[PDB]
């Protein structure tokens, strides 16, 4: 937790000069990627994605979110886009107390916390609102950098991936209170309007992967077949991507949420 929140404090620390020192020595500008970043930061709301779902090669693997979206990048040109399992109240989740989950990593790596701290409004919502099921809202942050690896280490070469921040329903703190199918139904409806986005915004290719399986307690059957019901026989974006990661990196014995994917898909 120390060394985390002393690399989250140097994230914030290079967001604000605008550049950073890599190994080589290399200082590496990312000032004008930033800001464009955050300029073009867009809050979606539920009835606008509503309006949006009016109008490929699958794997799963073991990579970290940015693992994978690192080897799609440098394998063609067309801009990636990733999931956020995010925080509905803070942006980065825990990441500057130095917490350890999907978003943290991703905001201690990249410039997705500039992003995603310029919209006050998506995280008052959730405040207001205090129902563990969350909203569709969604953040598109687009061309944010990614500065570090897995382990931490800022890179020689950043990268540019696309952003989609939505929160799955916080399983964990609903408990049983509401039934199994409607969990389902709000996380179907939910990862439609993700995959909504990430079309309209042009991305042919996604890194998914265990959404709200992890801090919010989902069922990683479920979250697969919620993904597999749109992407799979006949569903309504059955071939409209070129490439879905579901990038699975689980630490726990026997990697659970990895396996659940792996079997479906
Ligand atoms: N870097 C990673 N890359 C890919 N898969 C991962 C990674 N880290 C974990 N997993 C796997 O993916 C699963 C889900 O990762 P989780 O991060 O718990 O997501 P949630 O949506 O349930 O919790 C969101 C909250 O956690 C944060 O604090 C937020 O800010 C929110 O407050 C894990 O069980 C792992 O199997």
């Amino acid at each position: 937790r120390h060394s985390r929140r002393a690399i989250a404090a140097e994230t914030v620390e290079i967001l604000e000069r605008g550049r950073y020192t890599a190994p080589s020595g290399r200082v590496v500008p990312i000032a004008d990627h930033v800001a464009q970043a955050v300029r073009g930061t867009r809050l979606y709301r539920p009835e606008k994605l509503a309006v949006l779902l009016e109008g490929t090669r699958i794997e799963v693997t073991e990579e970290t979110t940015l693992a994978a979206a690192r080897r799609l990048t440098g394998a063609a040109g067309d801009q990636v886009a990733c999931l956020n399992f995010a925080s509905a109240e803070h942006p980065g989740g825990g990441f500057l107390s130095g917490a350890h989950a999907q978003e943290e990593g991703l905001a201690r790596s990249s410039g997705l916390y500039a992003s995603l701290r310029a919209v006050p409004q998506f995280y008052a919502f959730h405040h207001r609102q205090r129902d563990p099921l969350y909203s569709d809202h969604l953040i598109y942050s687009p061309g944010v950098p990614v500065f570090r690896d897995d382990a931490g280490r800022l890179l020689e070469e950043p990268y540019r991936v696309a952003f989609l921040t939505s929160p799955a329903p916080n399983r964990r703190a609903i408990g049983d209170l509401r039934t199994v199918e409607e969990i389902g139904r709000v996380l179907r409806g939910r990862a439609a309007k993700v995959l909504a986005a990430a079309r309209h915004h042009g991305h042919r290719r996604l890194v998914l992967g265990a959404w709200g399986c992890g801090v919010f307690g989902n069922d990683p059957a479920q979250v697969a077949e919620t993904f597999a019901g749109l992407l799979l026989d006949g569903g309504p974006f059955a071939g409209r991507f070129a490439h879905v990661v579901f990038a699975v990196w689980d630490t726990a014995p026997g990697a659970p949420r990895h396996a659940a994917f792996a079997r479906r898909f």
